[PDB]
């Protein structure tokens, strides 16, 4: 009498959502609208309808040790910050090791997920799915939604009077792939998220002049941290977490801001914003400062008005003979197949722990990977998936509707106090906070106080070292044999791919 | 009556050597073998015989405020680290301001410069020159040699057994221009001078894999120094100079090395050499560490042997399916037109203050810009030129042959004690030491002790601020009226091109 779980999407979130089903003995059916896995990380030269488009050169901004699945370490020889193709290969490896591919039926789009007539007792969903033009209806005991949130382009043309008049080319970051078409041209980038940044430096290699236009400015991080350790291996350690907690937000901020200014002074470089370090989604770009100091990227304020030829800026300055404008203005999400269960408006959604609709008579619809962490999504989707599948079996249970809604509203409230008021700051999470939060719900949070005495060597690494995901496969339901071994050898794996010449 | 001076070459050194002549009332004839000025900084898509070839993307590693001519500051809006095109434009500006172009005859190569029969009394040179096939002979009262030293490729194929056997492409850095010739290829770079570095990162943008092969390793700097000030504006300040002098070499070294390790640990990154920071010509690359941590540049030891397909490395590791090898193995210099007078063998020459042959009955042959400074060459060539033209008249005089040769030998000796034993470390200079040394001989060293009392505001900048070249146009022979004004506004010009977006 095995519960059948629909997993929608076969990216990082889909893949782990299948594994998490199999591991609690549920039968996963996985629908994936394209002809392969990886979702966002499977680069193609052309954009595809209804799946995340990326550019060829993209290198992931989260260290391999911090983004691995908890029970499947990334290979020793893989670099600390992997190219999009290496992320994809690792996903393929994950899917072979846990035999996930057979449960996927590709080329299959999910049109509709409606609670059934008997939902108040059965908790079951009517999933409708088209496949090369032929419909199909099925019933399921639970649904895990693993569609992305970097798919539907946010192209706010309405807030750029005279863009309709502009006679150069202009398009969303989505459609950017390589800089060939920009040799010796003058290009404006709108927005200073990681798309803005990546494109501003890349296009500046070929282009005559790139302008990086920001309406706010940005605090700007480097993945090459102190001593060349990955910045997230350093910042996301339980010790740094504890130091942050006693020191408070505004002092943490002053530390981080003063750190970033030592690298380059955001005021002198024209990038300094009115907000604080932790009030914005981190923009990571080690190359941007060096391009700015050479004039090949020019930091600008917001474009107020476009002509046939030019941009006018909020400060009355003007830039002429503009060949192309790219809107790195980011993405909005929605659920066309769930316009009954889950509602989103301008990236505002209400979900308990970012996962469960609170207004469900049964807890049988999980939303996986709908978070913007200061960290990797894959490891959080996995914990979301461990938890999700447990409440599908009734091994764990949700609070009452009204107390779910208090936590939801409490979260939206402090997120709104903390983060700059923009559509991209609606689902922010911190990495350690989030991993612990969901780990505690699954009962796999490592007992670090006991281990202090029962194993002082492990205990030390767990605390003073990086808060690696493998940490959450030590104890509890999904307990993994080789967690302790891998957790201790985490240094070796960070160094393996860098000691390619002997020094001694 | 007024002495005629042959200036050989019309790059940075030629251009300033003409101006230095005009300013001591001498008649310059300038022979340039090419059809234009700029020498090394005039990029063309094809390499040209007997003039420095560079790559399209080259950005100068010395700050604008540290490389300007002493009496012609670079415009406000020009960036702190200029692209090769902007260096060239600035030279064109210099040549307009001081009306130098009319004294150049282009397409004219100097074949021979021989001391004349009456040289022990007349001090005159037989300069022979071909111009579109037809020779021409002339006599001169002095010769300033401004041929470069980054023209004749050093391609040491003999020390790569099996390169004759290799079936991919291979060429010297000289012939490199763009990375698009390497898309999806596996490329090995020999050498980690600035060409090695530049190409290793550039080619890694298109290439499947780049390997950066060094037989030594290298200490590696960043142009974006503390708070995003140009590193040379910070390191080359009389104050830093004095701090260095009391602390000694080994302590200075430990400071610089510990500084570079904070950015990235040269041991972990596999770049750390057995020598010290100041024992090697500085390799500057802000972008290299980020490419190494992503695997797109792989640090290797020396190639011991090439096959049809592969490189074998000094540590017995092998890399297969290698499409292309670029020898960034640097340059040798020589004087084909001066074999009678000046002897150069594997970059070892004997010249008093790097300028004067010591064995000359008259001091009427100056060698301009034959130095490898921890700084800009242009400003040193200029001071060399001020001095040179003074000793051509009778304003200044050289020591006796015997005491010149003791100083020459003393210089070669301590240079050999300090620097790693290699062809490119035969003419190393320190910037401040060298500027002061030559300034003192011209009597234009600024009297900073006097100014302490005569002008404490200026005195402070001269000491605590950057040791800008304009400093040496304050007092003495060539005195410039607008020096003090520019020296004080030096911060403004560093910031002008970076505050392109409103802060307040
Ligand atoms: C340029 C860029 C860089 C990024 N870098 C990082 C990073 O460094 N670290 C990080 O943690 N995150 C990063 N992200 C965020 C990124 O989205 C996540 O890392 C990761 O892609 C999450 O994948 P997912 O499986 O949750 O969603 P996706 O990868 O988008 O997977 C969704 C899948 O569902 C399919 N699908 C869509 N609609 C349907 C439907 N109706 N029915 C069936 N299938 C459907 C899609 O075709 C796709 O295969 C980046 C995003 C971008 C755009
Ligand atoms: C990629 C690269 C980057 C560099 N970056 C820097 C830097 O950042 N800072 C720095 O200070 N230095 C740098 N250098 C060093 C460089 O040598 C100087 O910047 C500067 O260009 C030297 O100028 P020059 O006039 O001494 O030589 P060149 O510019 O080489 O001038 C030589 C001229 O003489 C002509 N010539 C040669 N032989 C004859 C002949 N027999 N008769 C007539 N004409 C002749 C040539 O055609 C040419 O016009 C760099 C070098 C390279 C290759
Ligand atoms: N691995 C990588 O290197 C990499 C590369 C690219 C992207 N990413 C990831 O991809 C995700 C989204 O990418 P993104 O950078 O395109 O998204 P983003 O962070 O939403 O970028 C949006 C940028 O555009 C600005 N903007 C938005 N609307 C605007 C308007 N109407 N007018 C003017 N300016 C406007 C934003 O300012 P506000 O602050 O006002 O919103 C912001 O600077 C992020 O999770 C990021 O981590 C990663
Ligand atoms: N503005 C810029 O960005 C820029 C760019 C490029 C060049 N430049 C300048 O132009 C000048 C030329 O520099 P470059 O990189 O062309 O040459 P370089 O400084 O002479 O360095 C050559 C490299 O090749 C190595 N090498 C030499 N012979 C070798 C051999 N037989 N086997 C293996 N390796 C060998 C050297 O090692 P050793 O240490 O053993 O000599 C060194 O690492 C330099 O002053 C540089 O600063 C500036
Ligand atoms: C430049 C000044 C360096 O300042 C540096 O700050 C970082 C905080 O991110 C600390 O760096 C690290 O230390 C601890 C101790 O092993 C680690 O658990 C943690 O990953 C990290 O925070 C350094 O201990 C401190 O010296
Ligand atoms: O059409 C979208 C764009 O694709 C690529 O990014 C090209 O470089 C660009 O020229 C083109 O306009
Ligand atoms: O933000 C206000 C306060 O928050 C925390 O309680 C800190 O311990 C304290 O030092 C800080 O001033």
């Amino acid at each position: 009498t095995k519960k059948r779980i629909a997993v929608i999407g076969a990216g990082a979130s889909g893949l782990t959502s299948i594994k998490c089903c199999l591991e609690e003995g549920l039968e996963p059916v996985c629908f994936e609208r394209t002809d392969d896995i990886g979702g966002l990380w499977r680069f193609q030269e052309n954009p595809e309808e209804g799946r995340a488009s990326i550019y060829k050169s993209v290198i992931i901004n989260t260290s391999k040790e911090m983004m691995c699945f908890s029970d499947y370490p990334i290979p020793d020889h893989y670099p600390n910050f992997m190219h999009n193709s290496q992320v994809l290969e690792y996903f393929r490896m994950y899917a072979k090791e846990f035999d996930l591919l057979k449960y996927i039926q590709f080329k299959t789009t999910v049109c509709s997920v409606k609670k059934q007539p008997d939902f108040s007792t059965s908790g079951q969903w009517e999933v409708v799915t088209e496949c090369e033009g032929k419909k199909e209806v099925d019933v399921f005991d639970g649904v895990m939604v693993c569609t992305g949130h970097h798919t539907n382009a946010h192209l706010p043309l309405e807030s750029f009077p005279g863009i309709e008049k502009f006679k150069g080319q202009y398009f969303h970051s989505r459609d950017y792939k390589n800089p060939e078409g920009f040799t010796g041209k003058r290009v404006i980038i709108i927005g200073i998220g990681n798309s803005g940044g990546d494109l501003a430096v890349e296009i500046s290699h070929t282009a005559k002049q790139v302008f990086l236009s920001t309406r706010r400015g940005a605090w700007i991080l480097n993945r090459v941290g102190d001593h060349g350790y990955p910045f997230d291996v350093l910042f996301s350690s339980r010790f740094t977490y504890f130091l942050s907690k006693i020191c408070g937000q505004s002092l943490s901020n002053t530390f981080l801001e003063k750190k970033m200014n030592q690298r380059f002074d955001h005021e002198m470089f024209g990038l300094k914003p009115k907000h604080r370090a932790l009030s914005q989604h981190p923009t990571v770009n080690d190359d941007l400062p060096n391009r700015i100091i050479s004039g090949l990227v020019k930091v600008k304020g917001n474009v107020k008005e476009f002509t046939e030829t030019a941009a006018i800026f909020e400060d009355g300055s003007r830039e002429d003979d503009i060949d192309a404008v790219i809107f790195a203005t980011g993405y909005s999400f929605a659920f066309p197949f769930l316009e009954d269960s889950v509602k989103v408006v301008k990236n505002k959604v209400s979900l308990y722990k970012k996962v469960f609709p609170p207004n469900l008579e049964k807890p049988t619809l999980a939303i996986i990977g709908l978070i913007q962490p200061l960290g990797a999504i894959m490891p959080i989707s996995e914990l979301q998936g461990r938890w999700a599948t447990q409440v599908f079996k009734g091994l764990k249970t949700l609070p009452s509707q009204s107390e779910m809604m208090a936590e939801i509203s409490k979260a939206q409230e402090e997120m709104a106090k903390r983060y700059v008021d923009s559509q991209r700051h609606t689902i922010q999470g911190d990495y350690i906070d989030t991993m612990e939060e969901i780990a505690d719900l699954v009962g796999v949070r490592p007992n670090l106080l006991s281990l202090a005495f029962t194993d002082p060597k492990l205990a030390l690494k767990l605390f003073f070292g990086p808060c690696t995901p493998v940490q959450y496969r030590l104890q509890g339901p999904g307990k993994w044999d080789g967690a302790r071994k891998t957790i201790l050898t985490t240094e070796d794996r960070i160094r393996k791919p860098l000691m390619t010449r002997v020094i001694e």
